[PDB]
């Protein structure tokens, strides 16, 4: 039977799912690690023990324990990111969509969800892999990993909570895909890992980590890169946050062993209730438990690894969205609200920059403000709002990715860069937020192909070409069918294309002006002062 | 006789001069101080002792001793600034052009020449006051003052070379004009002092100095302001330069008395031959002997005087030229030459910024470079050349004047601001230099009215309206005839007009973007680092 597959871990039985008036097979909720519960909370994952019998993989698995957004109860723009299954620490499962009839050896794509390292689920409607698997004939896998304290609490030097275990969950799932995907018809020699925001940073982290490199062939990074300022902390800051979490829960803080044992007796929700209390600054776009530069998963600093070429050399395809910062200003900066145009006063602009670059002294804050203020028209509300949107997006997503791409390209085997700037016709968020962080995903997963979702015909065509670029790149290392050509991004030319409903345009040096400020000048400034 | 005038210092006999097919009287070379020679070199000026008999004022006086430009021997663009009379330390004289028939009590304008405080003459063809005096019926005076070491060598605490004596020469001439101009038909209650570059800085210095304020009514500042970074030094730097000058001449340096006595035995040319050797840095737009912040002529720092309103409150008219920096890049920055288009490489650009902001550390130099570089096109020769031209002009002339005008306007009684951007049709300098520092003067003095000078009819009309704005402002405190109106510059609106052959346009906040960088951000940066 097409729905029965035997893997090195045991037999698995899938389910047939309808897709665009056709059908494909789905194997949902395949376990790839032992549940990380009880004394295993905070520990590195252990491989799933093989099972006899047939594992029922007909339904989505639980989602990992996480902070649930309740800012706009029932609003679809925000609930589309919230867990849609029950949450459980028993959440280490993967999902596979397989074309029908089963391929023999085809292109594999493995999705790594984002969520700021503190949230996320592989089961969201926006990550439904049936459209992509069906339309491009690829075996599509979505993995899962622990987020928040459960995946990233770090007490470096302790083997009970070493940090980075969420990244190790991802690696374990990639090892399982490497060892078993051939049974589902996937070609393990051709696995492309792809992810957005924290998922895109994770993808770049596996490109860097010696221990992950061999598990995949090629990589796609959407609005995220490993060097993002919010994506990792030092072992001292990780330790400090872990100690502060224990302090919020009245834990004995005398030793790592005491702290961890106390943290392990708390119910999941007790940790999540105080998670946000451990941030060191009043800030925006900063999350509590994230990857740690440990000297193990990451042998040295990310910058020295990038500079010395200490990373997997292969082809990468990556890019950013036009207004990466809006989501974060809406949720925490003064002056922004969901139901108004959010024109920002000069004062709220200034308090917004302070929240945006929490690690900056006053000279640094003045430098940012001068860089983004039109002084011939400093009280312009739209300009202050949009300028702050650019500050947040440039500092947190765009310039870190441009720095990653110029460093990578020096040693890599091929880079394709995009700038996604299409505002979906059916977006439920306000106009002022523009092309929001995360809103290219629905195009990558082919949602515009389903009529009931209300996209335009040009949006369906945009989705079809993005999926075909993504799969052709996964298959060959080049998004172009051997029609308008997406040129290679090179060190000298730095070309990239716009991704939207208009005829392809090629440009060069994506936001160079602002990124020289964020990547070269500001750090020199903060370091000197 | 119309050419005979009796003054409190004695009788003076002038000469009749032809002007635009008419005639006026000129009283040239009237002494206003005792020759500052021998033991009087470096000392404050002494008033001219009255004389019996008739002083022959029919011919131009000698020019003060100064460094003579020999970069382009015989080239008119540069020789028009060089002394055109013999040089002598006996050079403290003033010139007066008087309408014919002699007015009874008319508007007086007193010109203070520029020359970086190290050169300049009241007798240059470009400062011929007959056209302005004739066309606008004003009594036009040009004074003179010691420049270079002779006017500004400063050993604060010594009464033999206290510094600022060149400014005291100007003040003495203003005192003479106040006490005697009524005999020439001028109204001493209505004297407007006007000057360009170092002359415009000098004008702002008399507006600030308690001891000069009462000697005039109103002021015009062209491309110069008192707070220019090149226009003054501290008493410690003045002392250091004075000591270094003595060191270049093998002087005994044991005491001020020893140093001064040695400097007084040197011929004028011996001091000038080593003058440039005392600058502290490799720089551009910095001159050896300039005004000193002494606690006497200037009671406290210029900034605190500006901030507290410690200055004459009256009406001022002032402005800048479009390419103030070109003259200085031509003369010393690498890559610039008189006979080429001077497209500048990225490297020469960087060495140009280092020369331009000599007092800056590396972080400061990076800030300037990032502020003026188009990073999407950093190897563009024209852009690098023009960007450096703007850096030099903004740092040395434009932003210091904008800072002066916004501070002044808070306490003053009326401000009119202009931006002069007409490139004269007969300019002999290359096209790349644009609207050069000093090239609005010929329009202010009405040179375009003389046909043989080859200006266009629209340039003659531009000259006529500038002279009429200048004289009407001198007469009433408002350049407008009680036709298009030059609006008042106010703290809130900051309006200014373009001055050129096109129909008047009004704009606001002259180069605000760049001047926030030069006046607020960079100094905070240099102060913190
Ligand atoms: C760096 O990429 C991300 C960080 C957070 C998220 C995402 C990210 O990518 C986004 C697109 C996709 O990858 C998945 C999740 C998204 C969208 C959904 N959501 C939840 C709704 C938006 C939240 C914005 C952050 C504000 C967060 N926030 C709190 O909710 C909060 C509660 C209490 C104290 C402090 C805070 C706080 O600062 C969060
Ligand atoms: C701040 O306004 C000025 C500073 C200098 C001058 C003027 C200024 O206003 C200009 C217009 C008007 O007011 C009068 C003079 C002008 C034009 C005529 N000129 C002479 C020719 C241009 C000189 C440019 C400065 C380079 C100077 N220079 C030397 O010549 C030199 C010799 C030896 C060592 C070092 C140097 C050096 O640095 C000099
Ligand atoms: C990616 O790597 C391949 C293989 O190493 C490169 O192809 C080689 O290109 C050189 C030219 O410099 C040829 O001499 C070799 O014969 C090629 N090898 C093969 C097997 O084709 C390719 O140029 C690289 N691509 C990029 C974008 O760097
Ligand atoms: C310059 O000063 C004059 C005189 O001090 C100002 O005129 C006065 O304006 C006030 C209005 O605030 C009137 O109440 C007075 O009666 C005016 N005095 C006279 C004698 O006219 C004038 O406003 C000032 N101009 C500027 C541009 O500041
Ligand atoms: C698999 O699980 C689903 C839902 O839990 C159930 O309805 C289905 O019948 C199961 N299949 C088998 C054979 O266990
Ligand atoms: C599509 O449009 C209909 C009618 O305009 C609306 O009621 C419906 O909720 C929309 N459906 C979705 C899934 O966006
Ligand atoms: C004034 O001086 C000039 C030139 O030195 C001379 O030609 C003229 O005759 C003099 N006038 C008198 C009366 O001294
Ligand atoms: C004016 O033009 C003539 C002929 O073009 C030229 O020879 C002369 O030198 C110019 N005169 C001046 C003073 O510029």
């Amino acid at each position: 039977s097409e729905l029965l597959v035997n893997t090195k871990s045991g037999k698995v039985m899938g389910t047939r799912v309808p897709v665009l008036s056709s059908h494909i097979s789905a194997f949902l909720g395949i376990p790839f690690a032992e549940p990380p519960v009880g004394n295993m909370r905070f520990r590195r994952p252990e491989p799933k023990k093989p099972w006899s019998g047939v594992w029922n993989a007909s339904t989505y698995p639980n989602n990992c324990q996480q902070y649930v957004d309740e800012q706009f109860p029932g609003f679809s723009g925000s609930e589309m990111w919230n867990p849609n299954r029950e949450m459980s620490e028993d959440c280490l499962y993967l999902n596979i969509w397989v074309p029908s009839p089963r391929p023999k050896s085809t292109t594999v794509m493995v999705w790594i969800y984002g969520g700021g390292f503190y949230s996320g689920s592989s089961t969201l409607d926006v990550y439904n892999g049936k459209y992509l698997a069906y339309t491009e004939e690829v075996v599509l896998v979505s993995l899962s990993y622990r987020v928040g304290a459960f995946g990233f609490l770090a007490l470096h030097g302790s083997q009970e909570a070493p940090g980075n275990v969420g990244l190790l969950d991802q690696r374990m799932a990639l090892q399982w895909v490497h060892d078993n995907i051939q049974f589902f018809g996937g070609d393990p020699k051709t696995v492309t890992i792809f992810g957005e925001s924290a998922g895109g940073a994770s993808v770049g982290m596996h490109i860097l980590s010696p221990g992950s490199r061999d598990l995949f062939r090629r990589a796609i990074l959407q609005s995220g890169s490993p060097n993002c300022p919010w994506a990792s902390v030092s072992v001292a800051e990780g330790r400090r946050r872990a100690v502060e979490l224990g302090r919020n829960l009245n834990c004995n803080l005398n030793s790592d062993e005491e702290l961890i044992h106390c943290l392990r007796e708390k119910k999941p929700q007790e940790l999540i209730d105080v998670e946000w209390n451990v941030l060191p600054f009043d800030s925006i776009f900063r999350f509590s438990f994230v990857p740690v530069i440990d000297g193990e998963f990451f042998p040295t600093s990310l910058e020295s690894m990038l500079n010395s070429g200490n990373f997997k050399k292969t082809q990468i395809l990556l890019g950013v969205n036009k207004d990466e910062g809006s989501f974060f200003l809406l949720y925490g900066a003064p002056g922004f609200s969901k139901d108004s145009e959010s024109k920002i006063s000069r004062e709220d602009f200034m308090s917004g920059v302070k929240l945006s670059v929490p690690h900056a002294n006053d000279l640094g804050l003045d430098a940012v403000t001068l860089q983004y203020t039109d002084w011939m028209d400093d009280n312009n509300g739209i300009k202050n709002r949009d300028g702050l949107d650019d500050i947040v997006g440039d500092h947190n997503v765009i310039c870190p990715l441009m720095h990653f791409v110029n460093k990578y390209t020096k040693f890599g085997n091929g880079t394709y860069l995009y700038f996604f700037n299409h505002r979906a016709s059916n977006l439920v968020w306000p106009e002022w937020m523009g092309v929001i962080h995360g809103y290219e995903i629905e195009f990558v997963f082919g949602l515009p192909l389903v009529k009931e979702l209300n996209y335009t015909a040009e949006e369906e065509a945009l989705s079809r070409r993005i999926m075909h670029y993504w799969a052709t790149f996964a298959k060959t290392g080049n998004p172009n069918e051997p029609e308008s050509k997406w040129p290679l991004f090179t060190t000298k030319e730095q070309k990239f294309i716009d991704l939207n409903t208009e005829p392809m345009k090629v440009h060069q040096r994506l936001r160079v002006q602002m990124c020289v400020f964020w990547n070269q000048f500001l750090p020199k400034l903060l370091n000197a002062t």
